[PDB]
C-alpha cells in the first residue's frame, strides 16, 4: 500500500558507478603490485584462496587510488591514455574511486580475519596521511627538508605494500616482520618514480613531460634542487605556475642538472638498495629461503638508475 | 640506517583535518541529533556507545559536506564560504576521505562486528546515491520519480539508516526501525529540495536557487520538466550551469507555472502521512509514545 | 529500399522553433504594431492580407533579436535571459535564421510578385545595414554621423520599410510613405541609443548601458568621441567591453560632459519637425488628417 | 533641405561584407559540387544562361553555408586554412553568411521562373530543419536512432543538392524526376564525411585529426558505436566534454574499431552505392542515355570506402 | 636622405600621458601636500623651488599609482576604474615609467646636484620596498612584523623620504628631519593598511577589503596569521585571492577574533607618541613650534 | 629606545630583487649591443675605465628593457628560454626591470660628468615615447604610416644605441657628431629584426614563430602589407585576434608574400644600408680613420637580408 516501494540493485546501475574504475582497468599496465606480492609470498605461503582475496582487495584499492591521484594532481596522461575523469568528469570519477575503498572494505571482510580491518583503517588513514601532508606542501609553496618528505613516502606507500603484507602476515602461519622491509621497497619505489618523472623517453610518454613540474609537487630530486642553492629561486618559482609548457619545463629540468640533483637521488636510491639487500639477508640468515624474486623485483625497479 | 620512521605528530592532524575543522566551526543544523535522541526513547542505547555512534554521524557528516561541495561545485555552505574555496578542492577531497576512515576507527569502539557490516553497506548505498545523481546530472538524462526516490533511499541511508543501524545494533529490541527512518530521510530530501528554490533562510545560506547552478535533477525540477516534455527550457537551464541570478529566477517562475511547487508540498503531506501511521505502527506493537519523534517529522516539513 | 524518407513532425517544429517561441512568449512594445495600424490608416489594405504581412512583420522581428543578441552578446532582452543563453548560440541561431525563411514562406502568401522583390531587398539592406555596425565595431573605427545614419537608414529598412513597402504593394494609391517612414525608423532608433544610457526603463531590462558592453558606435558615443579626440578614454573604453558596472558609470559621466545626451535630443527635436512636416506634406495632397501616426511620433520620443 | 540625405551603396561598402565570404572563396577547394551538376546535366540539359545562374546560386549558398556550419561547430580549420570567424570574429562572419543567403536568392530572381522561390525557400527551410535536429541532439547529449540521422541528412542535403537538381529540373524540357536519386547521392555524401572525418590523413589535414569529436556531433559510425554496447558510456561522455586534445581523440577512434563500427559504415555505403547504381539504371532504361559521369562521381565519392 | 627625423608633437605627448592625466583628473587625498607645507614651515624652501619639488612628487606619486594598480591587479583607485582597466596594462606601465623619468627632467630644473642622488637613491629604495613586498606575497612567505616595517621604511621613502630630503637640500638648515618624514611614513602605512579593511571610506574607494583580492601581507594581515600559525585559513586565504565579498567578509571575522585589529591601533599610538616626542625634540633645538605637523599626524590616524 | 630601528640593506635581499634580471643575463645571447660600441670605440676612442661604465650601464638597461618589453608584448619566450614574468610573475619581474633602470642611473652617475644625467634621461624619455607610440597604435588597431613608423623607431632606438654613443661621445675628447649615424644603424637594426621575425628558421626558433603576429604589432612589412591593398583586411584583423595558432600564422605569412612585401623590406634595407656607408664615408673623408668593425657590424646585421 506504500507510496515508495524500496527496488534493488542492479547489474546496470553498477555498471555505471564503476564506469571510470572499469574504465583504468581497461588500459594495458604496469602490474608491478604482483610482483611484490608474489615474490613476498614466498615467504609467508599465504593459502592459495586467502591469497586471492587479498589480490583483488590490493587490484581494486589501486586502481582507485588512481582515480582520485589523478584528480588531485589534475593529470592528463594515465599509463599514456586519457585520465579517468578526462573522460568522465572530476565529479563521477572521484565517486567512483571513493566507492571502490568500501568494495574492497567488503571484499577484506571475505578473509574473516579479526585483524583484518585494524590494518585496512590503519593502512587507509597512513595513505592519506602521506597525501595530506604532500599537498599541504605543495599548496602552501614551502617545500619540505628531505627527511619530511621521506616520512611522508612511508605513510604514501602505507596504503598499498604496507596493507598488501600486512594482510599477507595477517594470514600467514609466520609471525616474521616484513614492514620495515617493505616500507622501504616503498621509499626506494617513488624516488626511482620522482626520478623517471623528470627523466626517462618512457615516462614521457605515459604521464607527460616533466609531469611532477606541471602539478607542482615538491618530488624527490626537485627538494635537492631546490635546497642546493637557496638563493636561486627559479625552481620554486616555476613549481608554482605549475606550466603546462614544455620549454619552462625543459628550463627546469635542465636547472635540475646543473645543480647535480640527478647524481645526488641516483647515488640515495644505491644507499637505500644496499640497505634493502641487507635487510633481506638479515630475514635469510635466520630461517628464511632465498628469495630471487625480490631481489629480481629490486633490480626492476631501479633499472634506470 | 638512513631512514628513521618518524611519529605523527599533533601539529600534522590539524593540517590534515584542517577544512574539516573549519566546517565544524560553523553552525549547522543538528536535526540528526535530535533524530537520533528521539529515535533512542525507543531503543535506549547507553550512553557510552551512544557518544561513540554520535561521533561518527557527526565525522561522516561533516565528511561528505567537504566533498559534495566540490562535486555540485557549491559556492557557499551554511552562509559562509566552502571549505575547499579556502584550502583548495585538493586539500579538501583529502581531508574529507580522511574523516572518511576515522570515522571508521570509530565504528571499531563500539567492539560490535555487526557494526562494521553496517558501516560497509550504509557506506556503499551512499556511494550508490551519489553515484545515480552525478550520472543523470552529467549524461542530461531525467530520472523518473521513482528513479529519483530509489536514488535517495541510498543517499538518505549512509546517514540516517547508519545511525539508527548502529543504534539497532547496540540495543536488544528486535524491532525494525530502518523503514521509518528510511521514508524519514526521503521527506527530509524531498523538503531540501524544495527549500532550496523556496526558503529565503535556504536563499541566505547555500545561494539563490543553487539546485539550479549544480545541474542537479531535484525533485520538483523533475515534476517540473516530465509535466511538459515539448518545453526543453528548463532542462536546457540545467545544462548551463546559471551562475546569473536572472536565469535562476526565470526558471524558478517556469517551475510555478507547472504546479510542481503545489505538486511536491503534496507528496511530502502524503509521506508525512504514511510516517506518523508507521509511527502509530510500531506503537501498537508495544514500544512508548514517542512525542519527539513527532516534533522532528513537523519540524522537518515545516515551510510547506 | 534501406531509406525511406520521414515527414516533418509537429513536435519537431517544436525544437526547431524553440529559442523562438521563447522570445515571444516574453512581453515587449509593439510600438511596431501601432506603426502598421496608423499607416493603414491612409493605405487601407484589407485584414486578409494585413494579418500576413503583421504576421511576416512580428517572425523577421523576433529572429532579428534571436540574432542580435548572439552578434551584440547581450546579456538580457526584455528584462529576462537572452534567447541564446537558454538553448546556446548554435541552436538560437538556427532557429533564427530558421524563421527568417519561414517569413518568406509567409510572404509568398500573399500572392504578390512585387513582394518577393521587396522582402529580399528588405532583408539585402538590414545586413548591409549590421553589416557596417560590426565593422566599425570590429575594426574600432568611428564613423561620422553622417556615416551612422546612412548604416541606420539600411537597418530601420528591414523592418519599418519592410511593412510599409508591403502594405504599399497591397494598396492601389500611388503615394510614397517610404522617406516618411524611413525618418521614422531613424528617429526610433536614435532614440534607442540614448534610452540605452538614461532610462530606468532601459537599464532595468537591457542590463546598465547595454550598448558600451557590446562596443557599439551608437549615436550619443559617436558624438562625444568626436567632440574631442585628445580624449581616447570613450573609445578605450569600447575596446574593452565593460560588463563592470563602475566603468559603464565613467563613461556615462564622461558622455555628459560633453553635451552629448543634449546634443542627442536636439537631433531627435529637429527630426521630428521635419516628420511632422513630412506628415503634412502627404496630407496636404490628399489623404485624410492622421491622428494616429503623430501620436506615435511623439510615444516614440516620449523620453527626451 | 532635409537633414538626412539618403547615399547609396559602394563596391568600397560591399567588400567589407563579403570580406569573410571572399576570404573563403579564395581557399582553394574540392568543387565536388560542380561535377554533381555537370553530370546530371547530361539528362537535363539546361540551357547555357540559366545553368550558370544556377551554378553562381549554388557557389554562392555553399560558402555561406560554410561560413555559418563553422561558427555552429566551433571548427578551427576549413579546408585545412583557418576558419572564416577565426578572422573575422563569429560576429562578421555569421552576418556575411545570411547576407549571401539574400544575395543568392536574388540571384534565383534572373531564372525569372515563378517556381523558383518556392523551390528556393523549401530547400533552405529543409537545410535548417537538418541542423535543427543535429543540433538538438548535440545540444542535448541523447544520440539519434540511425534512421534519425538518416531524416535529418535527407533534408541536410536538401539545400545543396536538392535544390540544385530541383532548379535544373524546374528550368528543364524534361520532367524525369531526379530527387529521389540525388536524395541519396546526398546521403552517401554524408555518411562517407562522417567516416573520412575519422580515418583520413586527407581529413586530419583539412578539418583536424577526428574533427567531429572535438565538437561533439553524433555522426554515423559514432552513433552506431554507442549503441552498439550501451552499457559502455565511454564515447558519449567523450563527445560531451569536445575534447580538443588528440590522445582523447585517439582513444575514442580506438573504441570506434573495437565495436567493429568502421566496417558497419563502410558496407552501408556498400548497400547504398547499390541503390543509386540501380536507380540510375532505372532511369537510363526508361529514356534517358547511359551517364558515364554521374557512376564516375559516386565511385569518386566512396575512394576511400 | 630616406628618413627625415620628426619633431615631438603635442598630440603624441596627450597619447603617453593619457593613463596619467586620467589618474589626476579623478579627485584624491593630498594628504601630501599639507605634509609638505608642514615640513616648510622649518625649512622654508622659496616658492620657486618648492613649486618644482611639488610637481615632482605629485607626478612621482600618480606614476606609481598607475604601476601599483597593475602590481597589485586593483579593480578600483579613488572610486573609479584603475586606469589600466581603461587604457590596458600595456600602455598604462608605460605611461607610468614614462613619468618617472619626466619627474627626473624636473628634478633637474632645481639645478642642485645633491638633488639627482637623492633621486636616484629615493627611486631605489622604493623599488627594494615593492620589490620585498611582491617577493612574500608570490612566495606566501609570511614576513615577521619587524620584516614588514623595514620594506614599508623603503616604500614609504620614496615619496616622503624624497620630498623632504629635496627639501632638505634647497635649505641651509643642518638638521636631520629624515627620521621623523619616515616615522611618519610609517604610521601612515599601518593605517592604510588598517582602513583597507575597516573604513566605509575605504571600502567605497578601493573595494570592500581589497588587501586580500591582492594578497597583500599587510599589518594587521601578518599579525593575524603569526598570531595563531596552527590556522592556516587567512594564509590560504591569501593564497587564493578573492574578489567574493563572502569569503573576505569571513577573513574579516577571523582577524577580529584575534585582536588584529586592536594590536594595530595600539601600534599605531605607541608611534604617534614617538613622532610627537621626535617633533618636540627638534623644536627644543631651535625649531619654531609647528602646528600643522601635529595635526597632519592626527589627520593620518583619524580613525582607530 | 626606538620602537622602529631602521636595518641595512643584505645582499640577501638584492638576490631577490635581481632575480628576473639575473636570470635573463643566465641565457646564452647575442651581443650585437657589443661590437656596436666597440666598433665606434675605433674613432672616439673613450678610456677604458669610463668605457666600462658605459658598458655595464648599457648592459643593464638592455636587459631591463627586455624584461618589460616581454611583459608588455606578452611574449612566450626570450632568446629561446622561457620569459622572465613565466618563471617570476608579471609583477616581479615588471619591478626588477624598473629597479634596474636606477641602478643604470646609478651607474652612470660613476662617470661624474655633468652632462651624463641629461644624457640618460634624454635617451630613456626618448625610449618610453617610442614604446608609446608603438603600444597605442597596436592598442587603437589603427595602422601608421610607414614615416610614422620609422620617427617611431628613430625614438626607441634613442634608447640603447643613442644612449650608448652619446655617452661615448661625452667622455671622448673629440667632437664628430656620430648620432646621425648610430640612429640610421638602429633603423636598420629594427627593419631587420622585424623580416626575421616573420622569416627565419633562426627566429620562429628563439622568440617563436611570426612572434610578431601574435602580440599584434604593426611592423615594417606588416604595415606595407596592410596598406599594399587596403580593400582587403584579412591582415588588420588578424593582428586584432593576436592569434597564438599557427595555421593562423601561416596564413598571413603567406598573404604577406602575395603583397610582395618582403622584396619591398628587403630593397628598403638596401637603400639605408646605402645610406649608411655614404654617411660612414662621409665621417671618414673629413678625418676619421677607416672603420672595419663597422662596416662588418652592417653586413652583419643584415645577413638574411
Amino acid at each position: 500500500d506504500s507510496y515508495y516501494q524500496r527496488s534493488d540493485w542492479t547489474a546496470d546501475e553498477e555498471q555505471i558507478l564503476l564506469g571510470p574504475f572499469d574504465y583504468l582497468e581497461s588500459l594495458p599496465g604496469k602490474n608491478m603490485r604482483s610482483q611484490l606480492i608474489q615474490s613476498f609470498n614466498t615467504w609467508l605461503k599465504v593459502p592459495t584462496e586467502s591469497l586471492d582475496v587479498i589480490i583483488k582487495v590490493i587490484s581494486m584499492l589501486h586502481t582507485a587510488y588512481l582515480l582520485i591521484d589523478d584528480i588531485q594532481d589534475q593529470s592528463i596522461l594515465r599509463r599514456g591514455q586519457p585520465v579517468a575523469h578526462s573522460i568522465f568528469g572530476t565529479a563521477q570519477a572521484m565517486n567512483s574511486g571513493n566507492y571502490v575503498y568500501f568494495l574492497a572494505l567488503r571484499e577484506v571482510q571475505k578473509l574473516q580475519n579479526p585483524k583484518a580491518i585494524s590494518i585496512y583503517v590503519d593502512s587507509l588513514i597512513d595513505l592519506h596521511r602521506g597525501q595530506g601532508m604532500e599537498l599541504f606542501w605543495r599548496d602552501s609553496l614551502m617545500c619540505p627538508t628531505e627527511e619530511q618528505y621521506l616520512d611522508m613516502v612511508a605513510n604514501k606507500t602505507g596504503g598499498l605494500f604496507c596493507l598488501a603484507i600486512q594482510l599477507m602476515q595477517a594470514e600467514a602461519t609466520i609471525q616474521v616482520d616484513f614492514i620495515p622491509l617493505v616500507r622501504l621497497l616503498g621509499i626506494i619505489f617513488q624516488i626511482c618514480d620522482d626520478y623517471l618523472n623528470l627523466k626517462s623517453t618512457a615516462y614521457t610518454d605515459n604521464k607527460g613531460l616533466c609531469e611532477d613540474l606541471t602539478e607542482g609537487k615538491f618530488s624527490f630530486p626537485i627538494i635537492h634542487s631546490i635546497r642546493s642553492n637557496p638563493g636561486n629561486r627559479q625552481l620554486i618559482n616555476i613549481l608554482k605556475q605549475k606550466p603546462r609548457e614544455d620549454d619552462i619545463k625543459r628550463y627546469a629540468l635542465s636547472y635540475m642538472e646543473s645543480t647535480n640533483s640527478f647524481e645526488y637521488t641516483r647515488g640515495v636510491v644505491r644507499k637505500l638498495k644496499t640497505e634493502a639487500i641487507d635487510t633481506i639477508q638479515g630475514l635469510e640468515k635466520h630461517g628464511l629461503e632465498e628469495n630471487i624474486g625480490i631481489r629480481k623485483i629490486l633490480a626492476r625497479m631501479s633499472l634506470e638508475l
